[PDB]
DNA sequence: TTCAAAAAGTCCCA
DNA sequence: ATGGGACTTTTTGA
């Protein structure tokens, strides 16, 4: 329940905060961090404001009470008025409490750490700063009771399948000074997800975002399957609305090659790049000027999207896959009539323009009237799960038989021609499937519109949608989720714009080329690269890049 | 009635 | 023991 933020991190973001505050025009600030823990920023954020007293002492002592402001003094004034901090977890603040008492009894020191839900407390002041860690749960982990105070009270924010650190970024903008700062690490979805379409509203209209730390998928806490960014925003009044990104270039390095954060940032292992705040739209196109070139260039040329010529679904979700799906040399088929058997395929099976041979079979119990015709199949296979069948939420509900697959869509989609592809995946697999395969959700699938067919083929879609430039074009926006993996799902995917022009017919016929090869026996891999490399310079030239 | 989003992923191995 | 690679379920709000 307690992570510890690298100390690399933690140093940058206090640094971030105070590095320029002014300890003589106002030696009052209030650096608060409202998920704490043990103090891993708020023991650092000491050490920072004594150097910034003590450096200074002899200037406040003239300005200021001359008897008040002495070296001695700094301990009690520091933990009186500049150091808060808040979190749920009672042990932890009886740490940190003792560790910022042995930074230096007399009459006792009161110390600003408040053991509460952070996103309850009434607030009885503003903060100048606010660094920290905010708790990452998301929205299977979250109690449902305490979801329907987030939907009630962070609704600006929190709807849906959003995140509660999203309520922790409302909270912390909410309750800073104005013309204050603040400087969190959090996960890096919402700067691309759906989810957190609302927060970044919220974010862009209240606070001037001065910079964003994209780590992109490099293992930032370790031994933890999340993937990092560093925001630093103030409420500050500033005509000038740019923000410095810094996106982490290689996923693999070790984030302690030098001795501080920044200079890896300035290094050749990072690029840096601005983006006008006042540009952004709904979504946050954060790219270099290359790359929105490229982007633009797209966009304009393509009259259509995947969404204007296609239909998309979601595939089969079984609620237990355990329970009907089953290799397709078990014994047990043979219980099962083969009107009741489906080809099954996984994310590993699609590749570029052809699916594998399905290795499972998918019983669509559906379709299995009742309990007593087909007993054997209930009694010997499905039965097998029957406690934990019982316990989906649609099955409690009294919506489906315990024997029901929980969403078992609609089978004359997938009884088609159509498009799959890997819900994640390192790069575009786009592959036309001939085998009326049927898939988990890990697999997306699409048709095309019956009005479209005579403008675009299948085979013409797998073409472009595999080549080198709409798999970089699709990266742009992509949601990155860990090292080597994006989200291919259709609320980006059917995004996607796509083009007719003078080249169709000639990238058709190379994309037909390829998937006669793919599906011979003895495959050319080697013709395959050739003619998808001259599919590329096509795609590039019909582009205008 | 029934869609589709969600990595403090999950699991294994050298 | 850890860090890195292959691979991806069903719960859930709307
Ligand atoms: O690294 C995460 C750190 O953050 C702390 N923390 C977690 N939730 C907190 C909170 N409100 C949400 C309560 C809450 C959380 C889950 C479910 C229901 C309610 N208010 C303050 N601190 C919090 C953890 O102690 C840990 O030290
Ligand atoms: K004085
Ligand atoms: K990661």
């Amino acid at each position: 329940g307690i992570y510890y933020t690298p100390k690399i991190i933690v140093d940058y973001i206090v640094k971030k905060t105070l590095k320029n505050h002014d300890i003589i025009k106002n030696p009052y600030p209030r650096i608060l961090d409202i998920s704490c823990g043990c103090g891993n920023f708020l023991l650092e954020v000491y050490d920072i404001l004594y150097d910034l007293f003590e450096e200074n002492i002899y200037e406040l002592k003239k300005k200021y009470d001359e008897n008040y402001w002495t070296v001695d003094n700094i301990h009690r004034h520091i933990l009186n008025y500049c150091i808060y901090g808040a979190d749920i977890d009672e042990k932890a603040i009886s740490i940190l409490k003792d560790s910022l008492t042995n930074k230096k009894d007399e009459s006792d020191i009161k110390i600003n750490l408040f053991c509460c839900d952070s996103l309850k407390k009434k607030w009885r002041y503003k903060f100048d700063y606010i660094v920290g860690n905010p708790p990452y749960i998301g929205h299977k982990k979250l109690e449902k009771k305490y979801k329907k105070f987030l939907l009630e009270k962070y609704s600006e924010v929190y709807k849906d399948k959003a995140d509660l650190y999203f309520c922790f970024y409302k909270k912390i903008i909410d309750i800073l000074k104005q013309g204050g700062i603040g400087s969190v690490i959090t996960p890096r979805y919402f700067l691309e997800s759906l989810s957190g379409k609302d927060l970044r509203e919220y974010i862009k209209s209240n606070v001037n975002v001065q910079e964003i730390v994209d780590f992109l998928g490099a293992n930032i806490f370790k031994n933890i399957g999340v993937s990092s960014c560093i925001l630093t925003f103030d409420k500050k009044k500033t005509k000038e609305t740019y923000i410095d990104v810094f996106k982490i270039k290689n996923e693999d390095i070790c984030i302690n090659k030098f001795e501080t954060l920044e200079e890896l940032l300035k290094s050749s292992k990072f690029e840096h790049f601005n983006i006008n705040q006042r540009l952004l739209s709904d979504e946050w196109i954060l790219v270099n000027k290359d790359d929105e070139t490229f982007y633009n260039k797209i966009q304009e040329k393509c009259k259509y999207s995947l969404e204007d010529i296609a239909i998309s679904f979601q595939g089969i979700i079984t609620g237990c896959d355990k329970a009907f799906i089953l290799s397709k040399d078990d014994v047990k088929l043979n219980l099962v009539d083969d009107k009741f058997l489906k080809c099954w395929i996984k994310s590993k099976n699609i590749n570029k323009y052809i699916v594998d041979k399905s290795e499972y079979r998918l019983i669509y119990s559906n379709d299995i009237d009742n309990e007593n015709t087909n007993k054997r199949i209930l009694d010997e296979i499905i039965g097998l799960y029957k406690t934990k069948l019982e316990n989906r939420r649609e099955c409690k509900s009294g919506i489906r038989k315990w024997y029901e697959l929980q969403w078992g869509r609609e089978k004359l989609f997938f009884e088609r021609k159509k498009i799959m592809y890997p819900y994640k995946s390192n790069e575009n697999r786009f592959a036309i499937d001939y085998d009326n395969n049927f898939s988990s959700a890990d697999v997306y699938s699409f048709f095309i519109k019956e009005e479209y067919l005579d403008k675009f083929s299948y085979e013409y879609l797998v073409g472009i949608l595999n080549s080198s430039v709409y798999d970089k074009y699709f990266k742009i926006t992509a949601k990155k989720m860990s090292k080597n993996i994006y989200d291919y799902y259709p609320n980006k995917v059917m995004k996607i714009r796509i083009f007719r022009d003078n080249n169709y017919e000639e990238i058709e016929n190379l994309s037909k080329q390829i998937i006669s090869i793919l599906l011979n026996k003895s495959i050319d891999k080697g013709k395959v690269e050739k003619l998808q490399i001259k599919m590329d310079n096509l795609i590039m030239d019909s582009l205008g890049i």
